[PDB]
């Protein structure tokens, strides 16, 4: 399977640049690209990456998305001079034209199609094109907001004719709409449009009323266009992280694409002056990490806008960390949507509820200047994933996993033995060696990220994981358990919070704890996930834990969402997470150790719909934590 990330750029498409007075225009400025690039070489990304060279893109490539008249037209301009250029820009609505600019958006365009080309061919997993100029604003027969062609409808469209494939989704996470783009696929349902974008009732360029939630897309596309408008700025990570939560990414899951583009403006930034948002860079880390389980990882993020030149390097940076699978960085300090956002997101999942299974239920009562820190390092672990496999058992781990007992931790194994359990079984004795070295490893160390252990007593292998990880210390851990009975874990002081997958029914009584019952048969997977993006993630980002302890009991049709578990679940603790396995299983402990690892996650093919049973439940979970855990919110609350 595919390995690296590739890094598409070239120092030409610097090369063109406003020459009048337009203060409209004058923040597109050949120094994004030159930025963006400097800063991926002095942080060591761009040697990491696959550089893989522009090309041009071609008459007929240039004919999917454009009319001839406009090609035509647009071919014209590298003979004009400035009177004549200036003329020629009056025709669109903010934008400026260039001698080179035809020369430089047939780069943007081809260096699109290079990166699209490099991950369906699965040269590459995935990757980035850092281009000028920006593409998604551009129309059938118009340049518009600084575009000339739209890249990313190119990436689309070429994908499908040379790749047959049916089911595209594109995320424009920049801070305007890609209303070129919306057009372009408006009718097609091969193709997934989703876009937030500052919109201030409609106040806010480009002022279209086909930018607000209620365009979800015509004839055979109804549904597959899903614009989320933010109706004040300020938008913090918060609001991005519920807007992901609770519309995008329930949608793209259920979808399920075979290629995944992204319209990366990072406008949408702390300290922009365009979008005036207040999202840290550290949290496209996350938006790219969230994403990367789709289509077994085949992800294309083509630089869209950007104008803060030191905003903007931080997020090219923290997005090519996550391309590259390093390590997530903690987002603290998350909590619930501002009110304007949930008003958004409430109205987005209302209108769509006619076309998405993770809405329906909402369709029946029946069924309810400016600074910021500096982002700290994140370095791959030396060896991210360490296993201990059942004594003997020897197995084919990828080239960064490890097999795992020193002097000292034999001592404190019989330390703990000696106080707490009585117990002699030499190799549940073992194990506890094991945990603890291996949680050393993780914590203490910075040479390993996460690691997995099979066990044999459940009881006390979690409270030695447990009570060993506290008083590393780590400040908070999430527990995630599937199986029935109770754990020797304790959440009654805030500094555990337990997530339980169990088959027996069992009431909640404090905010700490959530325990998802779901029904037996073949809605179990659609069920999980609609847990896992809409209750799971949600608590878990807001409780930002210091480490992650999973916990299977040995009795499998979990066995299909797993995967995406233990991937999702790396947003958190900066991938820290120690799972324990309970009993030898070996496509089990195979799959923990590829998701752990930063290995592709299989698809699970378009989902089915979840039982209504289970989306009772859930909600049921929603309104008891919600007023704690604030990210749970997709509603407006009611005043008194
Ligand atoms: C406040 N207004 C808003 C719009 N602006 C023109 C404009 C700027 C940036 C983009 C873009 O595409 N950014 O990524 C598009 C249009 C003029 C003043
Ligand atoms: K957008
Ligand atoms: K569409
Ligand atoms: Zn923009």
């Amino acid at each position: 399977a595919a390995s690296g990330s590739a890094l598409i750029f070239d120092e030409e498409m610097s090369r063109y640049k406003l020459l009048w007075t337009d203060p409209e225009c004058e923040i597109e400025v050949p120094e994004r690209l030159t930025v963006s690039y400097e800063a991926l070489r002095t942080h060591g990304l761009a040697q990491r990456c696959k550089a893989v060279p522009v090309r041009q893109a071609t008459e007929q490539e240039i004919l999917l998305a454009h009319s001839e008249e406009y090609l035509e037209a647009v071919k014209q301009t590298p003979g004009m001079n400035v009177e004549e250029l200036m003329a020629f820009s009056k025709k669109y609505n903010a934008v400026y034209f260039h001698q080179n600019i035809y020369h430089c958006a047939k780069l943007a365009a081809g260096a699109t199609l290079q990166l699209v080309d490099s991950v369906m061919k699965r040269e590459v997993r995935n990757g980035m094109a850092l281009v000028r100029p920006p593409g998604h604003h551009s129309q059938r027969s118009a340049a518009n907001g600084f575009c000339v062609f739209n890249n990313v409808a190119f990436a689309a469209l070429y994908a499908k004719k040379n790749y047959n494939l049916n089911r595209i989704l594109i995320v424009d996470w920049d801070v305007h709409h890609g209303q070129g783009i919306q057009y372009c696929f408006e009718e097609d349902p091969s193709v997934l449009y989703f876009s937030w974008h500052r919109y201030e009732h409609q106040s806010f360029w480009p002022n279209l009323p086909e930018s607000d939630y209620s365009s979800v897309g015509k004839g055979k596309g109804s549904g597959f266009n899903i614009n989320l408008p933010w109706n004040k700025v300020g938008m913090t990570n918060s609001d991005y992280l519920a807007a992901f939560f609770h519309v995008l990414l329930p949608v793209a899951y259920e979808f399920d694409p075979e290629l995944v583009i992204v319209s990366a403006g990072f406008d949408s930034a702390i300290g922009d002056p365009e979008g005036e948002m207040c999202a840290l860079p550290e949290i496209f880390a996350h938006l790219t990490h969230l994403l990367m389980p789709l289509a077994a990882g085949k992800m294309c993020v083509v630089l869209e806008g950007g104008y803060n030149l030191t905003s903007l390097g931080q997020s090219v940076c923290q997005t090519v960390h996550s391309l590259l699978g390093d390590p997530t960085p903690r987002i603290s300090g998350l909590g619930t949507a501002c009110d304007s956002a949930l008003e958004s997101i409430q109205n987005v999942r209302n209108v769509q509820s006619s076309y998405w299974s993770s809405f329906k239920h909402l369709a029946q009562s029946e069924t309810n200047d400016i600074v910021w820190p500096e982002p700290l390092k994140r370095m791959p672990a030396s060896v991210r994933t360490v296993v201990v496999p059942p004594p003997g058992v020897e197995l084919t781990l990828p080239k960064n996993c490890q097999h795992s007992i020193s002097e000292s931790t034999a001592k404190e194994v019989q330390r703990i033995r000696d106080k707490h359990f009585d117990l002699t079984d030499q190799n549940i004795l073992r194990s506890l060696g094991n945990i603890i070295s291996v949680l050393d490893r993780m914590m203490r160390s910075d040479e390993v990220c996460n690691g997995c252990v099979v066990v044999s007593d459940l009881s006390v292998s979690v409270q030695c994981a447990l009570q060993h990880a506290l008083t590393e210390p780590a400040e908070r851990v999430l527990v995630v358990y599937v199986g029935d009975g109770e754990l020797p874990v304790k959440t009654n002081d805030g500094k555990v919070f337990l997530v339980q997958i169990c088959t027996k029914e069992t009431e909640d009584k404090c905010v700490n704890r959530l325990t998802l019952c779901l029904r037996e048969g073949e809605s179990l997977t659609a069920g999980f996930m609609q847990a896992l993006l809409g209750l799971i993630l949600p608590v878990a980002y807001e409780f930002n834990p210091a480490l992650v302890l999973g916990i299977v009991e040995e009795t499998t049709r979990l066995m299909r969402v797993w995967g995406h578990m233990t991937c999702l679940i790396q947003g958190l603790a900066r991938g820290r997470m120690l799972t324990l396995l309970q009993g030898y299983d070996k496509d089990l402990l195979e799959l923990t150790v590829s998701a752990l690892s930063g290995a592709s996650i299989s698809p699970l093919g378009p989902l089915r719909a979840p039982k209504p049973e289970d989306v009772e439940m859930m909600e049921k979970q929603r309104q008891r934590l919600q007023e704690r855990w604030g990210l749970l919110r997709c509603t407006v609350s009611e005043s008194w």
